[PDB]
RNA sequence: AAUUGAAGAGUUUGAUCAUGGCUCAGAUUGAACGCUGGCGGCAGGCCUAACACAUGCAAGUCGAACGGUAACAGGAAGAAG
């Protein structure tokens, strides 16, 4: 019931002395299937510790979020550095139709169907970040009501 | 009951993030070309030279408008084997 999941695995250096030496990082995003989703980055020098790192760190550091029946709940636009994102409920507007690095985020959140476009920037380290915020700063109608009274 | 509706990726760098262009994945067509080709249904078929056109048809009808008889088939009368 943990469901984890990786994105993105790249291969950075760093150029000392002599030569350069390359390090390897993956970007993991974890979560059970019922909101609590987390992401994290770890790098390493080789790529099996990098996706270990990067579930371990991404098992903790994890995120709530408020679903709905299996979706979301009101459209939500998340951004974070150069990378705007827009989610729309889509209530079952069939299928998780999310760019790449979003679809699987919103896959291991537990939504199943909502509508995303992506757009500026596209980096996948920072469009999620752009969705957790996002799914994290998204509140239930139960929330709304808690918050003005009634 | 009559709008259930939105995906990205590759490439600037030793690596990064951003900006930014180029390019790809889709759908479409009065299409052409290449290879191949069994049947049917429904559609479509000179986008260019509003260039030049052989030949055949594409606008005739009415005698219940009229004088009339060129034919065709009868009618009447005459003459002949």
């Amino acid at each position: 019931e943990l469901q984890e999941k990786l994105i993105a695995v790249n291969r950075v250096s760093k150029t000392v002395k002599g030569g350069r030496i390359f390090s390897f990082t993956a970007l993991t995003v974890v979560g059970d299937g019922n909101g609590r989703v987390g992401f994290g980055y770890g790098k390493a020098r080789e790529v099996p510790a990098a996706i270990q790192k990067a579930m371990e760190k991404a098992r903790r550091n994890m995120i709530n979020v408020a679903l709905n029946n299996g979706t979301l709940q009101h459209p939500v636009k998340g951004v974070h550095t150069g990378s705007r994102v827009f989610m729309q409920p889509a209530s079952e507007g069939t299928g998780i139709i999310a760019g790449g690095a979003m679809r699987a985020v919103l896959e291991v959140a537990g939504v199943h169907n909502v509508l995303a476009k992506a757009y500026g920037s596209t980096n996948p380290i920072n469009v999620v970040r752009a969705t957790i915020d996002g799914l994290e700063n998204m509140n239930s109608p139960e929330m709304v009501a808690a918050k003005r009274g009634k």
